[PDB]
């Protein structure tokens, strides 16, 4: 038996590269607020954990902060996935799956996460699949090109993201492609692809 | 509802400072193996995670490895607490509580865990109290003096523990005292104190 088992409505996950417009897309269901549970912009929690800016620390010193950061991302996603609600529909920005299959994986590849850190995170993900229920009915993939994404990221101008290189976005892009289109990672249940290049 | 809710027998937790003799004490129930579920010496898992020795890495470079290490200690304890069993009695060496109240706390105090890491771990502990069931009926506290503990630690001679100073054991001792005796924190579980100075 898993925590939050049979407590979640139909759930839609909004996925896409950084700056692909996941939040923008979600602001459209804004008026149906009292009929749909909307969990958006999780980044705000990561930028202020009792005063600490984990997102920034991670970008400045990955070798040391990538692990605690991803562990916190995992926790907050899990909290949203299992959050109680009455509404009949639930839509989330991001999910525990993109954190695992795209970000953690990429950080293992670029050396940000030493092997021992990668394994710890992976062991947590395995235990989570077995002890906690993660409702995932539909995934809307806002497909974009790394260049477009890079543009939007810079226009938003989050101080923490000021040093994010285009290669990084290209790596993340391929990883989203592998998971959501080609389905290389155990998921891709029901995916709806949308051209998010405006 | 919590994972593993109403699936656990009467559970006894064996606590005590490093080298207090928790494993030695547990080897005495060894013959009742087929009537009591015995989960001992969790350190072995921490010393070999798919080939990686987290325990060692933590002692050599705390600022960087204390967080992933404690996150893995938490995970394995949680796995033991929720492990399925038919037997009517369950006895464990250590628990998620000593990892939180004694080790994580001490590491926050000596600077091994930056505040951002401490908070991440604490947020996980809070989410765990609400989503997962941790059976705790009795806690046997093997009370010892830091000096005795230091002696046993070095007779055992674990390579990873070769640099553990007496002060460290004194700090851990007080923390065990505060929790299991003075009650300076979260636990309404019955405790049986045993003089473990042989
Ligand atoms: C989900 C996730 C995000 N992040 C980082 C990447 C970004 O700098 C920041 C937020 O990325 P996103 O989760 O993509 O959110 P966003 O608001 O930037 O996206 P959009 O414009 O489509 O609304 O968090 C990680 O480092 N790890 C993770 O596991
Ligand atoms: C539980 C726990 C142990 N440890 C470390 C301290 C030690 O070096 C090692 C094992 O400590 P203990 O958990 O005390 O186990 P032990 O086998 O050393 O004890 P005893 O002799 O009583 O059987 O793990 C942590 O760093 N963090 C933790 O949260
Ligand atoms: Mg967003
Ligand atoms: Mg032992």
């Amino acid at each position: 038996t898993k925590y939050a088992e049979g407590t979640q409505p139909f759930t839609v996950l909004i996925e896409g590269n950084i700056g692909s417009g996941k939040t923008t897309y979600l602001n459209h269901f804004e008026k149906y607020k009292n009929d749909i549970c909307l969990l958006t912009e999780p980044v705000e929690k990561w930028r202020n954990v009792n005063g600490v800016n984990l997102l920034e620390l991670m970008y400045k010193d990955p070798k040391k902060w990538a692990m605690p950061f991803q562990s916190y991302v995992t926790l907050t996603m899990l909290q949203s996935h299992t959050a109680p609600t009455n509404k009949k529909l639930k839509i989330m920005e991001r999910s525990i799956f993109s954190a695992r299959y795209c970000f953690v994986e990429n950080m293992r590849r670029n050396g940000s996460l030493e092997q021992g850190m990668y394994n710890t995170l992976e062991e947590w993900y395995k235990f989570i699949e077995e002890s906690i229920h993660v409702q995932a009915d539909l995934i809307i993939y806002l497909r974009t090109s790394p260049e477009v994404a890079y543009e939007r990221i810079r226009q938003r101008a989050r101080s923490e993201e000021s040093c994010v290189p285009l290669k990084y976005l290209q790596e993340l892009h391929e990883l989203h492609e592998d998971w959501l289109i080609h389905q290389r990672r155990p998921q891709s249940c029901k995916v709806l692809v949308l051209d998010a290049d405006l």
